[PDB]
């Protein structure tokens, strides 16, 4: 138009807010595929299926919360395709944790070039709202797994055969 | 394995489970694609936002439970992409939701098909999961898409200024 | 003196405090006005009026908390006169949100000026204040009043006879 | 119109609340002023700003009950610019509470000559109004400010150093 | 390592964090040092005393969530000796808080530091950790604290013998 | 003076006491650096981190108390440098569970020796004082560490993957 709503928005940061949607879906989409691998009969981990189920539906509330900024400041939705997670068979409660590691990592360093595009364009809004409801959520995701993940090696997953069902009973539940 | 569970479960079934488990999924995006269209500051029909929201959760259910029957049966999970919806720009209240019936008849179609594939091989079970789960939410979920499009197109809709706001208002509220 | 709490607040950003203290107290005072055209015997509409009335209520707390920050930074509160609004009839429902709109824009223009003072004078505690209380809430205030007049415009205000009584009544109410 | 509402509602009249308005809101802004004065660090008297923050909500309270009266009566709401206060610095508790008195005063002969000229055009209504709503509130309003300036005198405000700290404590407490 | 969780974690950063827990851990004991010398036999100002714990208190959880941003972000706390207070005797109620009003600012002077090299250093999760939990919490107490020296002093303490005995009981009590 | 409380107090008493509470300090920092060992994300024990934070919020409470003897009897409160703890990284849970009861055992060591001085100078107040709140907690401290050594060894910590994983959770859970 531009929106009558639009102000201090630049074409940018519209086009990584959208690219940034379609990241936080694809890491729902790898949580749903890790939680439904936990609850195979030749796996049978309820807790890592519970634990990842929960993380899934977290990232499309982050998702969520990007796409009502992008109508908040006047920006139009642009959706992709979500790619499918890179494994079909997560392997082990430790691999799948170390994937997840993997993904936040990734997910945080698109994130920190979002709020760096938003500093360079002026929008302390958006600089905001990265800082406010993403940024110390992915640390907090971060350290999280960093720790599951020490103490699956330390229990001596995943050949050590009472370790991811000890894990998954003292930790995850 | 074959799976140590797996019992009467033709590959064509788990195939073809997979199959819908992508559609699902397919409709949920697609429904909430429309969501965010209504809450766009040059649509704000927060009614409609609503309900497009509530439906693309009962998608990701029907997505979850298909998941569940597939780990159930022995079967294993095959993610695929999920498509991006055909529009970004979904128009009016009333072509939305006759987008929305069109989506609902093909994934019906899909479940014909699996209930009919599921006879022909013989599986009882997976018969009663498609009867009991989704071809009776199908239908419901077809007429009250119905409905809406026939009350939307009397009243007026996408023209007549007050139609998709009144309708918004007093049905979708 | 300086004041003995004063640290790291430049006098630049005390004028620019105050400045915007009299901008807030300006927008206080239009939605004032705005309310009670709505409750005139010719206007009458209530909810419209119960509206603009809590936001002019509002827009003093956005002045009394700039008013609590000069005092915390140990600034001296330096008061003008609140400029009468520019209209005495604002003509219809449609007109009174897109004045509001304009308004809240010109508004979110002087904040995100006062956050460029605040970034090139090294003041974070002033940057963050204003990310936290004002631009967040600006942004929600401009998409809010963009819905408003969208339905408003797409209705057939203010000429369509049933157009602002019906958004009185059922978005308002 | 005139109004179909109006009758016996002489223009004077209408001209006369016009002005009434403008006076209560310029006192409300005198307490406001007076409110944040004392809230600075070097004044802190916690109890005298929560007393004039008090008074300057009950001024906007006198302006909108006019500025409803104006529009019960057929009138038409002029707005003025609502003038700074007089001082910035308010000096002592002691000397906020002199000019309180006498802005007071100064209010309470506006009202009277307002009643006067609603005697002298007929309008009893008019006259009512101003007895219910405003004579005696600010006959209270001028004797409750004479006490506070009787003790604060007596007790050797401002110069002695325990006078306007035990009369926040004591009295505004 | 790095740690696993580390990221975009600069090693200056790790080492200003460090000495701000110092700096915090010694606020800290500066103030239990206050409250125990007002519970002095003659001292004996019981609610200075409660005040000093509380800000003691305070500061070691000021402390600890810089341990915990340490540990989250995958840096290394590194602790040192925790030196004594300046004073062994802090001579009065108003000198007591004038030192307290001298260690605030000295602490805030440290965290603006530590936001300055987290902004060159491009992190946006420290620069928020700092604005978030401890730059309006420093304003806050710099104000208080001079709020109350401005109170001690016009009421004539510390030689005025009712002065520091009468805030105990009504500011502080 | 001496203190117009001072009665049966031996300087030797008073100084011995301010050494005790240094060393109380000193045991609160000790634990504070073990409870974040235990959270870093290569440690992640929470529960042992949890039961050394509250070790290190009883030992200031030890502090605070002898502070409180020390006004009580007249003396002199006369602060020095917390030292830092003799290990920054603590290995393991074992280790850190055997440090913790050598250095109770050296306080104890320091309390029997403080005892003995208050028996050589006929201070029945502060032999009372001793036995009533440090000798016992103590002696319970000191039998509480000595178990979980004992079951820590037993279990084969640190190098068996399961021991420190598993005591955490079912003794410090
Ligand atoms: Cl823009
Ligand atoms: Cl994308
Ligand atoms: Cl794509
Ligand atoms: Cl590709
Ligand atoms: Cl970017
Ligand atoms: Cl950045
Ligand atoms: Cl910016
Ligand atoms: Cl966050
Ligand atoms: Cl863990
Ligand atoms: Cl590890
Ligand atoms: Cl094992
Ligand atoms: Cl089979
Ligand atoms: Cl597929
Ligand atoms: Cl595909
Ligand atoms: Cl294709
Ligand atoms: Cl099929
Ligand atoms: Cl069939
Ligand atoms: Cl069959
Ligand atoms: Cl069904
Ligand atoms: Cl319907
Ligand atoms: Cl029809
Ligand atoms: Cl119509
Ligand atoms: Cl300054
Ligand atoms: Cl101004
Ligand atoms: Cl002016
Ligand atoms: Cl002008
Ligand atoms: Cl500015
Ligand atoms: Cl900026
Ligand atoms: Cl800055
Ligand atoms: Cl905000
Ligand atoms: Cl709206
Ligand atoms: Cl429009
Ligand atoms: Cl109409
Ligand atoms: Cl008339
Ligand atoms: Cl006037
Ligand atoms: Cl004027
Ligand atoms: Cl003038
Ligand atoms: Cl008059
Ligand atoms: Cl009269
Ligand atoms: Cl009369
Ligand atoms: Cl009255
Ligand atoms: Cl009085
Ligand atoms: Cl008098
Ligand atoms: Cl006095
Ligand atoms: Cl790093
Ligand atoms: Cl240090
Ligand atoms: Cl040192
Ligand atoms: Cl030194
Ligand atoms: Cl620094
Ligand atoms: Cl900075
Ligand atoms: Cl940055
Ligand atoms: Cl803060
Ligand atoms: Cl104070
Ligand atoms: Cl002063
Ligand atoms: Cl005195
Ligand atoms: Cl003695
Ligand atoms: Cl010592
Ligand atoms: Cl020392
Ligand atoms: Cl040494
Ligand atoms: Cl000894
Ligand atoms: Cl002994
Ligand atoms: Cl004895
Ligand atoms: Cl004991
Ligand atoms: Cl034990
Ligand atoms: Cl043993
Ligand atoms: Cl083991
Ligand atoms: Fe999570
Ligand atoms: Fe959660
Ligand atoms: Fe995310
Ligand atoms: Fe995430
Ligand atoms: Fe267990
Ligand atoms: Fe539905
Ligand atoms: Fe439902
Ligand atoms: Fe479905
Ligand atoms: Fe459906
Ligand atoms: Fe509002
Ligand atoms: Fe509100
Ligand atoms: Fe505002
Ligand atoms: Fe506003
Ligand atoms: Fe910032
Ligand atoms: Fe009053
Ligand atoms: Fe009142
Ligand atoms: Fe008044
Ligand atoms: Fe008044
Ligand atoms: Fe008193
Ligand atoms: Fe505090
Ligand atoms: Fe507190
Ligand atoms: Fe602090
Ligand atoms: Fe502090
Ligand atoms: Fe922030
Ligand atoms: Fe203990
Ligand atoms: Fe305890
Ligand atoms: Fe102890
Ligand atoms: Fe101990
Ligand atoms: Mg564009
Ligand atoms: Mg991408
Ligand atoms: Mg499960
Ligand atoms: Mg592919
Ligand atoms: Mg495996
Ligand atoms: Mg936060
Ligand atoms: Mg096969
Ligand atoms: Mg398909
Ligand atoms: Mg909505
Ligand atoms: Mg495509
Ligand atoms: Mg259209
Ligand atoms: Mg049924
Ligand atoms: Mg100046
Ligand atoms: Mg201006
Ligand atoms: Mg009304
Ligand atoms: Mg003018
Ligand atoms: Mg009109
Ligand atoms: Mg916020
Ligand atoms: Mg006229
Ligand atoms: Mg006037
Ligand atoms: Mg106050
Ligand atoms: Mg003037
Ligand atoms: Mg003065
Ligand atoms: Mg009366
Ligand atoms: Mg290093
Ligand atoms: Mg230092
Ligand atoms: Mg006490
Ligand atoms: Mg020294
Ligand atoms: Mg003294
Ligand atoms: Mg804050
Ligand atoms: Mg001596
Ligand atoms: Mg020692
Ligand atoms: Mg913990
Ligand atoms: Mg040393
Ligand atoms: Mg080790
Ligand atoms: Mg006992």
């Amino acid at each position: 138009g531009p929106s009558r709503v639009r102000q201090n928005f630049h074409p940018d940061s519209e086009a990584a807010i959208n690219r940034q949607i379609n990241l936080e879906l694809y890491a729902s989409y790898v949580y749903l595929s890790m939680a439904y691998y936990f609850s195979r009969d030749d796996v049978a981990l309820n807790n890592f299926s519970r634990y990842f189920l929960h993380q899934s539906r977290e990232e499309t509330e982050h998702a969520e919360k990007l796409m009502r900024l992008q109508n908040q400041r006047g920006g139009r939705i642009r959706l992709q395709d979500i790619k499918k997670p890179e494994q079909d068979d997560w392997e082990s409660g430790l691999h799948a944790m170390e994937c997840a590691l993997l993904l936040e990592k990734n997910v945080n360093q698109s994130l920190l070039e979002l709020h760096a595009l938003a500093s360079d364009k002026g929008d302390p809004h958006l600089c905001d709202f990265l800082e406010t409801y993403y940024l110390n959520e992915q640390v907090k995701s971060i350290k999280e797994l960093g720790d599951h993940v020490h103490n699956l090696v330390k229990m001596g997953a995943p050949d050590a055969g009472l370790a991811e069902y000890l894990f998954d009973t003292h930790t995850l539940g």
